[PDB]
């Protein structure tokens, strides 16, 4: 009875009887071959039997009885793919494939099958036809879970593959799609981020990478990015908190690690800005960026030479680093004095290699007519509340706009009301203002072709965020580099410098690539603020002693100055020196600084440390505060001089062999006290003590000074413009022939 | 020399040594006021509070007038909470000193305090007063006009507020809280844009001011549900995102987006958005509602369940998510679940119309037709113009109407003339008037696979001389199958213009046909579901016909033709209809048989001994008059069984109340097998082996059921009526030739089915004989019947072109 054999075999298999299910199958079977309700339970009880033997570790009988099974009845789905699965187990991934696309074949509602053929696909990484795979699996059954989550997977690696590729369009669309088959997947959200990033959207960036920390507390990357998005908006205490997270899930991260210490150096917390910049290097050697920031720590901190050799190594890793090479020429103009020609080599290798990867221009459509109206553009970062906007403001006001058209290229990153009010005076007499804070150097360079101006001129040099690209491309029939460096630029493509007759000599002897233009005058127009207040008495009748100081910043205070200052001290008796600078703010740098004046033998208690209080009118009236302003050296003050003299305190400088070193000597002997203008070291000592012995020889010529410079020719703002604008002419009436 | 030097040691971060040397100066200058002075500061700079008080108290007895030893002395009250003596301390320093400022700001802070005091004690005029002291003493100190704008903000005094706050701003700018406070109170007024304005210079003042941020992401909420109502969606999804980006967890504005992505059909998207807004806000009961539409519509039945169930998890009482779990339920066959949840969300809402038709569908499907006309006109009474309800109301009423009275027919003319009042129409058209040429048929409709339709559109779909008549398909099938490919097939293998129509519009469809040259547009659905009536109110083509798609009148005006015949529709029938009736010589029909029926077996009856009688018409068609009729019958016939096969009864429900309608007429249950709707053809057309006798309904007989009992050898008992739906089994029985099994009456009825039912041989024989009679007779000559439909087609338009 084949009814009654196969009603005891599922009987058997509904009791967990699987080998006396299958006998009484192979019975029924054997009396009816035909009963196909028997080959069925038969083959139901030999997949259990390999199913069972599979798990059980049986592997090799597993494979025996499915292969029983599959020739008991092929049309039986689930043994083609148990059969798979063991194969796959086996590493047979081909043989896997074809069992599972026989059991596709055979089980129709086998979506299962499709799932786990796109899973090993996946493995090998044919991604788009595993994804068809998926796509056909969520066709059969749209709920499956596994199979939305495999692809959400593979969605976002293909749209990655894709965006390397450049289509980054492509890229987010399977981003999106992934979310719409897996909302909270984490990688989805942060690559969607950074795509966005990378298309300059920022708030749906910031927006994404929230919601990507969300839903994984555990992506640094996330962290991180969301920081460095925070901080190119200036909300640098979010930025902070971001990297500070980062940090907190992964100790070692040296993007985060690096960019923490950048943040830290903007609030100017030097210490802990050098110990994350120093982790970060021993967490990554390659990381150039980090070396770069290090230099300029080293370089604000005045470890000058050790500034040096960590733009050394940056340059030894990238070769191109601009900015690593850049800093470093700005660091060795304050300790090579003129003696060599490293400095000046340096420049004409580092302007040849600029000039190399970055064409120029060959040609101007600019009339060549001598007597035609000028254009004259001016380009600089610095016109707000900046060292070299106390001077560019004397051209700015006093110049004939009839004939010599002004046109200002201001990238300040941050206006001000001193920016409104120059902008304010350039275009009363009709200057064209133009913003150019972000804008790529070669569209600059196009920008100022089109307006077709005539002397271009850099105010810059090699300092923050200059733009001598731009210069490079040569955009402007003539070039002339003015005042934010007081050395070479090294780029051949500039035509002229400006200078005077007292900051380089005729025999000046410091080798330079560019021709100078000396003016008749002072090259140096100062025009002084209005907030500085009243000429404070001589603090020496009211304190009982002479007071040094020096408003100079830590980079120009080489250790020669340290030794000259604390000789100074030693020689005077009763005399204190209160410098002032900004890194002052961190109490390290106090003790170091303190200690190092110590070993020269100079009590600490005379010293007067102060931070950069910012305070416009605080600031004047602290030249109150002392009595002479020593001028430091190689690199001179020109802005702090200025002010100096302007409140009183008498300011001696020394006078060496290049311009950065004399134009303290200019600037002292043009306001008519070269009197005050040392030779050399013992002169200037010499010089000091004597000042310091009349205080009422000081007390008349603090109250002399501000009238004597007033009626001065470096305040007489008209005839300083007639001179600027005669060189102009020469230099144009040059350029005809 | 010394004060002068102490002083300058003291300023100069020298308070040890000016500290030192005023000590050695009350030493050596024992009534030395300002050295105790000196070194009462330089104590407490040192955080000597105790020193300090004893220096400045020994300062006061020396010197109890200087003004700055009292502010000393009251400074160090305040730090002590002292705040009275501080204030005494400051009185007695003003009448003292007039012109000091140090005195005159703290004297600020400390009565500002006081008055905050005061407030906070309700004493809110005294407050003020002192908050105006305060500010006569030093109108600078903004702190004290916050103060008053808070104080007349809880007063109400709004504007007061303003000028307070703006006061504040003015003495200083950097007051972030003034400006936060301030865009709250314009929020509260409803403007949004200078709200707006104040936040953002609160941001610009403070960043990260979180408060400020999320009133801020409040606000540009509210303005871009604003800007969106006015039309510009772009604007208002980019209020959204620049919302989310102050407050990225803001569930709100994600459901926002949800909405206007949904309204952009960029349905991925608003998937995403409303998962979202749901996780950061589960309370979000209509984002759960949105996204289970949306899956709905996507065809994914089990998550919309899942959607809605969580909805109504939420707010059981969300009529929206009642309403369309109800529908999910309709097409999932829960019919009793769909009834419940349909009623209920009607009880939380009276006015929500659709759910009065989704009600009365239901209904209709579960054979409860009065109810569900009911339903139709509720729904009609709330929404008028309800095409749907309209066209169900119509649907329904034909299945109960006998004809009695010419209501019907003013119904449909009347809504028929609402359609025309509702639509334009063309009056010209360049199709030469040529009774020789190729004319172009049209034929319209959405039921062009597996339904009762196509078992008779298909004859004609063979039988059309392609040569003379071109053929045009405009398909609004939703659902293609085997069936429907097969059918594209044989229409595109024998030179027929298929033109796929589905889901676009109506008026551009009429505008395509015209294009199209259309010469007769025929309709084959009538007023059932996903009709195309609309593109006929155009009046695009000039002949208009309606073959079998609605058994009654059309009502359209429209419709210039209908086809039947002489038997369905005699010459002297008194129903009045707006169509001019064109009889056929043969039956209008023409049935396809399917080449799957199979063949014929032993009758039933011959081998159980008992007849079997059945129906495997619908159950809106068995309506509570029939029932009567059919419980007389099997007590007229010893040991009968009735098998009666419709689909509603899947659900438990209606099973036991048909069984109680029957048991209650006086018939044992035990003779009625009801079986649901079964799974495939094959199955179902098997079925005909369990039923030896087919009982036609009315007043709307079966049409495709009756066909396939006399293909399959099952005598149908027929009677004639007043209305075509009830003659069409008199037609059909009449031209197959069995016109002895047409009943006139109920009692007529009755004899005959007691007739067949007595001699079960003679049974056997007709049923085995049935095919071939049937398939030899004009209902299956295909020949014949496309002979006659083209000399149809001819007088037709032979007529329109004079």
């Amino acid at each position: 009875n084949a009814c009654a054999l196969t009603h005891c075999g599922i009987l058997h298999k509904e009791e967990g009887r699987l080998v006396e299910a299958a006998e009484s199958y192979q019975k029924a079977l054997m009396a009816d071959a035909s009963y196909k309700p028997a080959a069925e339970c038969l083959a139901i009880v030999l997949t259990d039997l390999g199913t069972s033997l599979k798990l059980a570790g049986n592997t090799q009988e597993g494979i025996q009885k499915y292969y029983e099974a599959l020739k008991i009845d092929p049309h039986y789905a689930p043994a083609y793919y148990n059969l798979g699965v063991v194969y796959s187990e086996m590493m047979q991934y081909d043989n896997a494939l074809s069992c599972y696309e026989k059991a596709a074949l055979e089980r129709p509602m086998y979506a299962e099958a499709y799932c786990n053929m796109g899973v090993i696909y996946k493995n090998r990484g044919d991604l788009e036809m595993a994804i068809t795979c998926y796509e056909r699996c969520l066709a059969v059954s749209p709920n499956f879970e596994i199979a939305k989550n495999n692809m959400a997977i593979a969605l976002t690696d293909l749209g990655t593959k894709v965006k390397l590729e450049g289509d980054v369009t492509q890229g987010v669309a399977y981003y999106k799609k992934a979310l719409y088959y897996n909302w909270h997947y984490a990688d989805a959200m942060y690559n969607l981020g950074v795509a966005y990033g990378e298309m300059l959207k920022f708030d749906m960036a910031i927006v994404f990478y929230e919601l990507a920390f969300h839903f994984n507390p555990h992506c640094a990357e996330a962290c991180n990015n969301l920081g460095v998005l925070y901080k190119d908006r200036d909300n640098l205490d979010k930025a902070v908190e971001c990297y500070q997270m980062a940090l907190s899930i992964k100790p070692n991260f040296a993007q985060s690690l690096n960019n923490l210490g950048v943040v830290y150096t903007v609030q100017g917390k030097m210490d802990a800005a050098a110990s994350m910049i120093e982790k970060a290097i021993l967490a990554n050697p390659t990381y150039a960026e980090a070396f770069n920031n290090l230099g300029v720590l080293y370089r604000d901190a005045g470890n000058i030479t050790m500034a040096i050799d960590a733009y050394e190594e940056c340059l030894k890793i990238d070769p191109d680093s601009r900015n690593a090479g850049q800093n470093r020429l700005l660091a060795m103009n304050y300790i090579n004095e003129g003696l060599d020609d490293k400095l000046f080599e340096a420049h004409r290798d580092w302007g040849w290699r600029f000039t190399r990867l970055h064409p120029q221009y060959t040609s101007w459509d600019n009339l060549k007519d001598p007597e035609r109206p000028i254009t004259i553009g001016y380009i600089s970062p610095d016109f707000f509340t900046h060292s070299v906007s106390y001077f560019i403001e004397a051209p700015l006001t006093h110049h004939d706009y009839t004939k010599y058209k002004v046109v200002v290229y201001s990238a300040v990153v941050k206006a001000d009301a001193k920016t409104y009010r120059f902008r304010d005076k350039v275009l009363k007499k009709g200057g064209v203002w133009k913003d150019i804070y972000g804008i790529d150097e070669k569209k600059i360079a196009s920008m100022v072709r089109e307006d077709k101006i005539d002397i271009l001129v850099e105010l810059t040099g090699h300092t923050a965020n200059n733009k001598l690209g731009t210069m490079a491309c040569r955009p402007a029939p003539v070039q002339v580099t003015w005042i934010g460096y007081p050395n070479t630029t090294g780029l051949p493509t500039v035509d002229y410098r400006i200078t005077d007759s007292l900051a380089d000599p005729p025999d000046t002897k410091q080798k330079q690539v560019e021709e100078l233009v000396r003016l008749p005058d002072c090259f140096l127009c100062y025009t002084p603020s209005p907030e500085a207040g009243p000429v404070c008495p001589t603090p020496a009748l009211s304190n009982g002693f002479v007071t040094f100081g020096s408003f100079n910043n830590l980079a120009k205070i080489t250790p020669k100055v340290l030794q000259v200052w604390a000789r100074i001290l030693c020689a005077v008796p009763n005399s204190r020196l209160v410098v002032k600078c900004k890194p002052f703010c961190c109490d390290s740098i106090r003790q170091r600084f303190l200690t190092t004046l110590e070993q020269l033998g100079l009590e600490s208690k005379r010293v007067d440390l102060l931070p950069l209080i910012l305070f416009n009118h605080d600031h004047m009236q602290a030249y109150s505060l002392m009595d002479i302003s020593l001028d430091t050296f190689p690199y001179a003050g020109t802005t702090t001089t200025c002010e100096s003299l302007y409140m009183g305190v008498p300011c001696v400088t020394m006078a060496g062999s290049v311009h950065a070193h004399n134009v303290g000597v200019s600037l002292l002997t043009k306001v008519g006290l070269g009197h005050l203008v040392a030779k050399n070291e013992d002169e200037y000592v010499q010089l000091s003590v004597d000042l310091a012995s009349d205080v009422t020889a000081l007390s008349k010529l603090r109250m002399s000074l501000r009238d004597l410079m007033a009626g001065s020719p470096v305040c007489n703002g008209p005839s300083f413009a007639v001179g600027l604008e005669s060189a102009y002419r020469n230099m144009w009436k040059k350029y005809c022939k």
